[PDB]
């Protein structure tokens, strides 16, 4: 079973809104980094503090379902010299490309880049951060989390990878907890034993709007998320919860919170 | 008595490209003169020992960077300059009009050095908040603001960057103009002064201006001669890659002194 639900999301995402998605989630005021209790700051804080331990370093990194965004690698690029970026839609790989080349009409991430520099407290100016990322991002490859080999056979990516990053993928492209738990299993086939996984997801989210489609996805929870990481060969080192305030409960989702997980593969 | 007429020819927008656009205004290299200046101010304030209610910025010119670290410690500050073209240029930045100079790059790097987690927009609007007025001034006057000015004298603290040395023909009229502004300060109030070292001229478009060449120890002697006690005085040595054709400045000094 379970392949029908998956096919439902692949359909829902063919209506996907590359630049509309950014304007409505990462441009102000939904993305206001001035607010220190808010959600942009929190995600970036979790990423900066985790790499601050230095215990997550190496050679190769893979972003799992990057979408058309980068904030999730900002604090992370000073620590890996080979970044792999991935998404399922060509039109999202193409919007990232609009940003690696530095065109006008590419999304201005600079206000995230600065906040990350501020949190890391190393004196870095956001332009050198943005130059570092554009150096280390070596490839941008198609991804499907529901395959047994998510990039395909003989993929370009240097494998195994030393760590993994993923923001709002699995709980957002999986229709049932079984689909999730197996997708989490698929990407760990890419993480070398002893490497680290950094995850960010929605909590108790069952429906959201990708372009025009109203797709159906798993109401996942903090405790289910732990249980699923252990089930796949990790030990959970960190697991933090953000409670979604009233200021951003549009009517686009039933998202009640967001979680960050740091787990290491045994 | 003979006074620097040369300043009516001073283009503000060309001074701004000369000094605060890159290379000198590229804050990415941290051995550079821009970062260095901002550090001195943040460090002096992070002590909390400079604090109060009122602050006056003398010879501000068309610049604002010198109050970024400052506005978190004084609720009422006023900015001053001799020339109207400059008070107008501050006007357009504080009121957010167009044609206004983009200072964000400097706000950004001040939020970075302090490390309060500050949004650089919050820093900018806190300053626009706390600037109350933009008044003219002549530092050679025994009273440089005129009588009965809107300003709340005596201030808790003063700031001045690249002013006195850039407006005095010789050491003594500089030493005089320093005397002239100490009169503006509450005893026990603090002075934060930045200027050029062994500079003699600089360019501001068509204007070609004259500076008296001063040294670190000369700069110290003049502060005690005005009734100050220096709690810090440091020197930046202008590196080759910032020696362009806009002046002959050889270094930059910073001073933290307390009126006794
Ligand atoms: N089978 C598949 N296999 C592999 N990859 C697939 C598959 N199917 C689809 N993808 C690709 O996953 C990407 C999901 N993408 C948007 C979803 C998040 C969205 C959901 N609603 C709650 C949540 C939203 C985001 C922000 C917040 Cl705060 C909230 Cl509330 C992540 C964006 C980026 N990573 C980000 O961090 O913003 C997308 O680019 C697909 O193309
Ligand atoms: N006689 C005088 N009395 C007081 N200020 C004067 C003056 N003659 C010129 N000035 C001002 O002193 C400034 C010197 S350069 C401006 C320095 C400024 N604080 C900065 O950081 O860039 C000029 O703006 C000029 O208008
Ligand atoms: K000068």
């Amino acid at each position: 079973d379970s392949a029908p639900g998956q096919a439902a999301v692949a359909s829902a995402y063919q209506r996907f809104e590359p630049r509309a998605y950014l304007r409505n989630n990462y441009a102000p005021p939904r993305g206001d980094l001035c607010n220190p209790n808010g959600v942009g700051p929190w995600k970036l804080r979790c990423l900066a503090q985790t790499f601050a331990t230095g215990e997550v370093s190496g050679r190769t990194l893979i972003d799992i379902g990057s979408g058309p965004t980068v904030y999730q690698l900002l604090s992370a690029c000073s620590h890996f010299e080979d970044i792999t970026m991935t998404d399922f839609l060509e039109v999202n790989r193409q919007e990232l490309g609009r940003w690696l080349q530095e065109e006008p009409g590419a999304f201005n991430w600079s206000m995230y880049s600065q906040h990350a520099c501020l949190i890391e407290g190393k004196g870095e100016c956001w332009q050198d951060k943005e130059r570092q990322l554009r150096a280390r991002v070596k490839r941008v490859l198609p991804i499907d989390v529901h395959q047994p080999q998510p990039l395909g056979a003989g993929s370009p990516a240097p494998l195994p990878a030393d760590a993994l990053v993923s923001a709002f993928c699995l709980e957002a492209v999986s229709p049932d907890l079984a689909s999730f738990q197996r997708a989490l299993d698929h990407i760990t086939t890419l993480l070398r034993p002893g490497g680290h996984l950094l995850l960010i997801g929605a909590l108790e989210e069952s429906w959201y709007l990708a372009g025009e489609a109203r797709l159906t996805v798993v109401p996942v929870s903090e405790e289910e998320v732990r249980e699923a990481l252990v089930r796949s060969g990790y030990k959970v080192r960190d697991l933090r919860t953000y409670i979604m305030p009233a200021h951003l409960q549009t009517g686009v989702d039933d998202v009640k919170g967001v979680f960050f997980a740091w787990a290491q593969k045994v």
